[PDB]
């Protein structure tokens, strides 16, 4: 199987699999099942900002989301992330729906990750930013449902011509070229993420929502990862 | 008083006001008397260098001090810093010597601050890099003893003219702009900084050591705060 | 006087100062007279976005400015500008009015200077990024009628309380810290700077215009610099 | 055939196609036969830096080659390249042995890419740095004879086991991901590059050289195209 480190926007309560019984956001560590959650009031039809931010050496992996004017979530987990993840890694975004949908549209995103030896200079750094995504990105994996759209926005599930959002839908964007996110010779390895995103739907309870994860580099969806398992496992475990 | 944050590299132990018996880093939090220590296997004669970060998500101010090949410390705390500083400040390198003595060369040291909000694009970001020292620093205010070489190097205490170090020095170097660490509508606030440093010494236990510290705008080296104090403090409380 | 180099957006024609008879940029090396312009369809009412860009080998000072999806007016100009200007600079933004009006917003501003030798690790390097203003901007100096605003927003020229422009003001603001862009051994020196503008104005023939500058590090606003002249100059030689 | 716009670090005459008749760093579009040369004084067995930009606005693309405290050699070339090549490229490194050989040794490679409209937050950003080279370098696509090495370099050409350079080899690197280097819809499109290179030889006129260039994504190393063509061109057109 892939092995996942992700921060999930999980907008549908699936209590029968460990979910809180609100909207929330929460820190993944080879599970579904979340290590740490918070309660996410989240504003369908605005458009939200996610930061994720890790180092190797204070060892916690944090997340806030906000929209403007609205609300901050923030939720932090510690952990020794280098001792998850593989050496390489790939990074991307998911998002699925399920039996209730809403899209999920990606307006920017941008990541950085450091691996410092002694120095102000870096033994090596990647870092990505699109504040708008092209008809034929050559940079991103696309995998599942996810396309750009004329808007130049990620749809990373299935929309209508129309732009109404479809069930059943799953998709991810990895960037393209390998991450080296931790090395024995690192004197510190860090990594920060960002981006906007717009969900918008007409179902009372919308699903089932977004993440930024970091996988194994050749990590492809799970079979049976609809749904509440947002794209990223193959069960709940 | 100053208001001050700190992490130390305490090259001497000064047990009679809370110094663990060994050579050690430390954050300092208001006080001299750091919040968190970490033993420092300090190399005199090698170039090392310090790794320092913080954003207020996390809350959790972490530093790793390394010679290549021979050693790495790390000390972190969990505090919120933008409870403790004001919302303007400047960032500073202090060094000193007393009875014992030591070189405080300063080789290279960079900083970066960002304010966020919801976006890629920051609020605020600030940062700057130095890889030498010209003979005017124009960026930089330099206080007691501190002054540039003919090597480009910062020398925070007092060295001859053959660089041999001098006790009972204190010096220290801010950078000239202040900085806006944190605003009441921010998101994330977060800093990042890196300096590498060359401590000789002909003394069998130098002394005293090299703090990166943040402060109130007009901060100036305290009156008694000579050795042990590290030219941040006006008394060991 | 003030050693001055400038980047124009100039929304007055002075013909009998050298102005062409329309809307311009233009590039100001010393002498308010461009050494070289473009025509510049300026939107009132609408955000503008500059770019200006500038490196010791290629050694041409250009600006691109665009309003989204109406227009792009460039102008370039070959110069060594460290041979005009002195090694440590102030960098800043300026804005006048005269016997016409208009305001002189400025949303956000962003500027990078680089002073490389041999390595990837720059010699020095400073990057700001402004893309709100503060109540009270500790970083910058305010010159003239400059000011910052109830949204952020960072007026150069005087407004009334409803936020109709005046007549017969100008307004600078520079970055708090000297820059380094120029030094003998360095390889390379390069400097980037991006502003965002918004002009609005009850006059038919809005006037006078807002520069990017650079200028020796205790540059103020000249006497008799007002309307044509900028906040630059002096006089119009 | 491909489409290639290169900077070459050209350590050997070839004046039956063209090179001046001392060692040069050049401009090359879509030929060997380099638009804009300079003379190098190269210092073999001495660490060299070259850095390389461009920008749309400007459309003047530079290089500098330097040795700490012996020469710097600079070359120019006004072009418009989002007119010569694809908008998605590759971006790498090539060089080249022949009769005559040389190490073809790369410390450090960093490269920074561009695509901007109307704010300080890009469209689209990419930027790499590696200040060493991993055992297997899962973000580089190594052509030819390239390998990373037991002290973390790149090693364009062959070496023996001690190190000693090998003749008639051929070797290249390219970032794995595409670049996204011109749009349409872009107001400005800038690249920068700075790599770090040691070139020894036992040869009284060592060769071929080192280049950085642009190409289409597909690239490969054409039929014919070692030596005097490096790695680059199937002809000496
Ligand atoms: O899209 C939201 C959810 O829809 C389905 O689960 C249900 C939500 N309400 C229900 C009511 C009945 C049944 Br049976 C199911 Cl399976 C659900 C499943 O597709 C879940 O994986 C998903 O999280
Ligand atoms: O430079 C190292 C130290 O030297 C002095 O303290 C002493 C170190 N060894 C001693 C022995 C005797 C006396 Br009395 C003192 Cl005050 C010291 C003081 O200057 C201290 O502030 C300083 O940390
Ligand atoms: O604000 C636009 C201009 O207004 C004044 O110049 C005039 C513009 N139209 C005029 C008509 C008459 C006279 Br007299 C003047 Cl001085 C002007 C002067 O203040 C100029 O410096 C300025 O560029
Ligand atoms: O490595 C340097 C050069 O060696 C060869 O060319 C020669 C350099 N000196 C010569 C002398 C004779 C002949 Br025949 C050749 Cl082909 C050469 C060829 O391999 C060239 O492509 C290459 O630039
Ligand atoms: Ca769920
Ligand atoms: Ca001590
Ligand atoms: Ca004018
Ligand atoms: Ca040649
Ligand atoms: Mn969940
Ligand atoms: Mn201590
Ligand atoms: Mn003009
Ligand atoms: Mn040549």
């Amino acid at each position: 199987a892939d092995t996942i480190v992700a921060v999930e926007l999980d907008s549908y309560p699936n209590t029968d699999i460990g979910d809180p019984s609100y909207p929330h956001i929460g820190i993944d560590i080879k599970s579904i099942r979340s290590k740490s959650t918070a309660r996410w009031n989240m504003q369908t039809g605005k458009v939200g900002t996610a930061h994720i931010s890790y180092n190797s050496v204070a060892k916690r992996l944090s997340a806030v989301v906000s929209y403007s004017g609205t609300s901050s979530t923030t939720v932090s987990y510690d952990v020794d992330l280098n001792n998850v993840l593989p050496e390489w890694v790939r990074v991307g975004l998911s998002a699925t729906t399920g039996l209730y949908k809403e899209t999920n549209t990606i307006l920017s995103w941008s990541f950085t990750s450091k691996l410092k030896t002694n120095s102000i200079a870096d033994a090596n750094s990647l870092h990505f930013s699109f504040s708008q995504f092209s008809q034929n990105p050559k940079d991103l994996i696309l995998q599942g449902d996810a396309t750009t759209d004329s808007d130049g926005n990620l749809q990373l599930t299935r929309v209508s011509s129309d732009g109404s959002p479809q069930g059943s839908s799953v998709g991810r964007a990895l960037f393209y070229a390998p991450v080296h996110i931790w090395e024995k010779s690192a004197v510190v390895a860090s990594f920060d993420a960002t981006f906007t995103f717009l969900i918008k739907s007409p179902d009372r309870d919308p699903a089932d929502g977004i993440t930024f994860f970091i996988a194994n580099t050749d990590t492809s969806i799970p079979s049976g990862s609809g749904g509440r398992l947002l794209g990223l496992f193959p069960d709940a475990n």
